[PDB]
């Protein structure tokens, strides 16, 4: 159970978010809109299920994240949920909140 | 993997039984095809209903008459691992009547 800090964005500035590495996608998303709505009014705050999470990794492009996509580990009928391990995602790395 | 042979209903409508071999480890969406295929053998497709509008039903006198589902609240769960439900799963028996209900 490895911490790490995210550089989250809602998309301009980044906020640190305390996460760990075994958080599902939906977790970690969670802990980000805790930090990022801590200012917004409760009515002007969005449905999370408007937004996608946004790796923007420093050398390799964005990605969306998500617990279920074409990368998750399947075995047979079993499949595991998406973390941020699976996908690789380093400490410090900047993840943006963006529309869905 | 055992081979089984449910004994197969529809709901609606006027020893009804048709028999339909399937696997332990078909998943109720499987069985439900092989169901729907033996039922509605020499019905065209035109006439035959929409898979996704019926349930698929186990008319157990031990578990109840239970809706079985690819994915459930029962579904076995393994840390962040979740396993598709099948027939093996509900720990249905051969023999068991099994009927498809409009949903």
């Amino acid at each position: 159970y490895r911490p790490l800090t995210l550089n989250a964005l809602l998309a301009a500035q980044g906020v640190p978010v305390k996460v760990l590495d075994c958080d599902t996608i939906s977790q970690a998303k969670e802990k980000m809109l805790d930090q990022l709505y801590k200012g917004v009014p409760l009515t002007q705050r969005p449905d999370p299920r408007t937004l996608d999470v946004e790796w923007r990794s420093g050398v390799a492009g964005h990605l969306i994240l998500s617990d279920e996509d074409v990368t998750s580990e399947v075995q047979g009928l079993w499949r595991r949920l998406n973390t941020l391990q699976h996908y690789k995602v380093p400490d410090g790395a900047t993840v943006a909140l963006v529309p869905c």
